[PDB]
């Protein structure tokens, strides 16, 4: 079963401001136009939980400790978004890696951009949006990203691979041309929590 209690924050809290903050300040415009995530400058955020779960916490405390060890006392962790169809089952089970699906690999992405995860909420490249309007850039309903700790560890910096490189314990996709905004990969569920559970409209500009 799941030992996951999700905690509310009120938005006069400061960590409920923390949160909001970063996940407004970093929307950035995309190549696409808006067409994957929709066109907006601002959500407006409905609700931000704290997942607690203490089975969970331990498992990626324990990584953390290794790959700590691994890499010279550095467990390199980030305040990184996720986003997916399967944000439910993450909060109640954990990020799995035998649940990742086919993209740039077999793992599990987050973005430093919001705005870039925002673009997998309702699937790869933004599926056909919403089930109600079938609408990439709906305003109306409602939607959830999580806001997570991840452990990144050493980093590799690169199309497709199974795990990390040899040394390493995470993928980076860094802008470059190639890539507008970097994409952080994981092939270890454990390698990141759940922190923050966003609920969300984007809003029209
Ligand atoms: O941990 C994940 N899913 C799940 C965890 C625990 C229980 C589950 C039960 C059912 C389904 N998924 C579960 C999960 C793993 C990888 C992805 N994932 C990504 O992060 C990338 C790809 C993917 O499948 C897809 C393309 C870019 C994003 C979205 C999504 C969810
Ligand atoms: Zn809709």
């Amino acid at each position: 079963a799941s030992g996951t209690i999700l905690l509310d924050l009120a938005p006069e809290d400061k960590e409920y401001q923390s949160v909001e903050e970063e996940m407004q300040s970093t929307i950035r415009e995309h190549r696409d136009g808006g067409n994957a995530g929709g066109i907006f400058n601002r959500y407006n955020v409905i609700r931000i939980q704290k997942v607690v779960n203490k089975k969970l916490r331990e498992r990626f405390c324990h990584r953390q400790k290794e790959v700590s060890e691994e890499n010279h006392n550095h467990h390199n962790e980030r305040m990184l978004f996720h986003g997916s169809p399967f944000i439910n089952a993450i909060i109640h089970k954990g990020f799995d890696e035998r649940h990742a699906y086919i993209m740039f690999g077999a793992g599990i992405y987050f973005a430093e951009n919001s705005s870039k995860s925002n673009q997998y909420v309702y699937g790869i490249g933004g599926g056909t949006g919403c089930p109600t309007h079938k609408d990439r850039s709906c305003y109306i309903c409602h939607r959830q990203m999580l806001f997570c700790r991840v452990t990144l560890g050493k980093s590799f910096l690169q199309m497709k691979m199974a795990h990390a490189p040899p040394g390493h314990h995470s993928v980076i996709g860094r802008p470059s041309n190639g890539l507008a905004y970097a994409e952080y990969v994981i092939y270890r569920g454990e390698q990141a929590y759940p922190e923050y559970l966003i609920t969300y409209q984007i809003m029209k500009p």
